[PDB]
C-alpha cells in the first residue's frame, strides 16, 4: 500500500567542521565518515586532477593553501563591502573577488581559474554530509534539517537554502544553532511553563551566547551576545608561543621563521590541547623539527591553563551581557547547555559552574554534536505525516 519513507538527516554545516546525524528507533546517530570521523571539516580543495571535500582537503591544505577553501560561512550572504568580509580576507590564502558587491572564492582547478559563490562551496560540503549518511543508511537519502546562528538575516538563511538546493538536498527548515542544542537535551519537552536556557558555544574561532525562553515547546531567543575574537585557535596560539620561546631557551635557535617546523609545532600543541582535557600532563615530541634537533618536551594543565588564563576568564563577559540584555538574573537560568569541542577543557567549565554558584552543565552529548543531534530530531519530527483517529 505505502512504500516505507527514507529516513531524513540533521546537518550541523558549521564554519570549521560539519557533522551528520539521523533518528531512527527512538535515537540518534551521530555517523561517522569514512576515515571513522564523527565530525568532517568544511573544506574544500581543487587540483589539477580532483575536487577533495572534508579530511582529504584539509589534510593536503599545507602546499596547496591557494586552492584550499575553508570559512566560507563567514561570507554567505554577505555582501563584497561588508566591514567583516574586508578584515577576514586579510587571513585567508585562497582569493576572494568581488562579483556584483558580491564575494567569490577564485581558485585553480582542472586546467582553470574558476570562481565560485560561497553558497556552492557550501553545497559541495553537504553533497560530503549526504554521502556519509547514504554509506551508513545504504540507501539514497532527499530530506535534511540544517542549522544557521541565531543572528543570521534573512539572505544568510536563503544562502543556506540555496547550498542545500545545489546539493540535492529538500530543506525541511533552517533552524537555529542554540535551538537545535536544546532540542538535543529535550528542553522543549518538559510540559507547560517558561524555561530560560543559555547556550555555552565555544568554537574553533569564535564565541557565542544565547539566551532562549521555551513555553509549551515554543522558543523565543532572548539574547545573543559573544566575541568574534575568541576561540580554539587563540590557546593552540598561546602554546605556539610557549615552545618557541621554549627551544630558544633550551637550543639558542629561533624556529619562528620555518614554516614547515611552526606547523609541525601547532599540529603538534593542538594534540597536547585536546591531551590536556582528559590528563593533568601531555608530551610533546617531535623529531628533527629545527636543523636536526628532536624536540621531546611536555606542557602540565596547571601551565596551560595559566597561558590562556585571561582567554577562559574573558567568555564570562558576553555571558553578563547577555543577562543583562535579556533582562534576567543568573539564578532564573534554569539550564545551562555546553556546545563546541573547546567546552571539554576542565578550565573552561569550571570557571562557568562557579559563575552559576555550582550548577549542573549539560554536557553528556558530546558539544562537538549537540547542534547535529538536536537537527537530526527536529528532522524526523517534520516528515511524520500521520493522520486522527475517529
Ligand atoms: N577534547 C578537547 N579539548 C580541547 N579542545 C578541543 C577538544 N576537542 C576539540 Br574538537 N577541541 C577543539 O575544538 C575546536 C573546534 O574547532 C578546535 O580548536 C579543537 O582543538
Ligand atoms: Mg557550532
Amino acid at each position: 500500500g505505502s512504500m516505507a519513507k527514507a529516513a531524513a538527516i540533521g546537518i550541523d554545516l558549521g564554519t570549521t567542521y560539519s557533522c551528520v546525524g539521523v533518528f531512527q528507533h527512538g535515537k540518534v546517530e551521530i555517523i561517522a565518515n569514512d576515515q571513522g570521523n564523527r565530525t568532517t571539516p568544511s573544506y574544500v580543495a581543487f587540483t589539477d586532477t580532483e575536487r577533495l571535500i572534508g579530511d582529504a582537503a584539509k589534510n593536503q591544505v599545507a602546499l596547496n593553501p591557494q586552492n584550499t577553501v575553508f570559512d566560507a560561512k563567514r561570507l554567505i550572504g554577505r555582501k563584497f563591502g561588508d566591514p567583516v568580509v574586508q578584515s577576514d580576507m586579510k587571513h585567508w590564502p585562497f582569493q576572494v573577488i568581488n562579483d556584483g558587491d558580491k564575494p567569490k572564492v577564485q581558485v585553480s582547478y582542472k586546467g582553470e581559474t574558476k570562481a565560485f559563490y560561497p553558497e556552492e562551496i557550501s553545497s559541495m560540503v553537504l553533497t560530503k554530509m549526504k554521502e556519509i549518511a547514504e554509506a551508513y543508511l545504504g540507501y539514497p537519502v532527499t530530506n535534511a534539517v540544517i542549522t544557521v546562528p541565531a543572528y543570521f538575516n534573512d539572505s544568510q538563511r536563503q544562502a543556506t537554502k540555496d547550498a542545500g538546493v545545489i546539493a540535492g538536498l529538500n530543506v525541511l527548515r533552517i533552524i537555529n544553532e542554540p535551538t537545535a542544542a536544546a532540542i538535543a537535551y529535550g528542553l522543549d519537552r518538559t510540559g507547560k511553563g517558561e524555561r530560560n536556557v543559555l547556550i555555552f558555544d565555544l568554537g574553533g574561532g569564535t564565541f557565542d551566547v544565547s539566551i532562549l525562553t521555551i513555553d509549551d515547546g515554543i522558543f523565543e531567543v532572548k539574547a545573543t551576545a559573544g566575541d568574534t575574537h575568541l576561540g580554539g585557535e587563540d590557546f593552540d596560539n598561546r602554546l605556539v608561543n610557549h615552545f618557541v620561546e621554549e627551544f630558544k631557551r633550551k637550543h639558542k635557535k629561533d624556529i619562528s621563521q620555518n614554516k614547515r617546523a611552526v606547523r609541525r609545532l601547532r599540529t603538534a600543541c593542538e594534540r597536547a590541547k585536546r591531551t590536556l582535557s582528559s590528563s593533568t600532563q601531555a608530551s610533546l615530541e617531535i623529531d628533527s623539527l629545527f636543523e636536526g634537533i628532536d624536540f621531546y618536551t611536555s606542557i602540565t594543565r596547571a601551565r596551560f591553563e595559566e597561558l590562556c588564563s585571561d582567554l577562559f576568564r574573558s567568555t564570562l563577559e558576553p555571558v553578563e551581557k547577555a543577562l543583562r540584555d535579556a533582562k534576567l538574573d543568573k539564578a532564573q537560568i534554569h539550564d545551562l547547555v555546553l556546545v563546541g569541542g573547546s567546552t571539554r577543557i576542565p578550565k573552561v567549565q569550571k570557571l562557568l559552574q562557579d559563575f552559576f554558584n555550582g550548577r549542573d552543565l549539560n554536557k553528556s552529548i558530546n558539544p562537538d554534536e549537540a547542534v547535529a543531534y538536536g537537527a537530526a530530531v527536529q528532522a524526523a519530527i517534520l516528515i511524520k505525516s500521520t493522520r486522527a483517529a475517529a
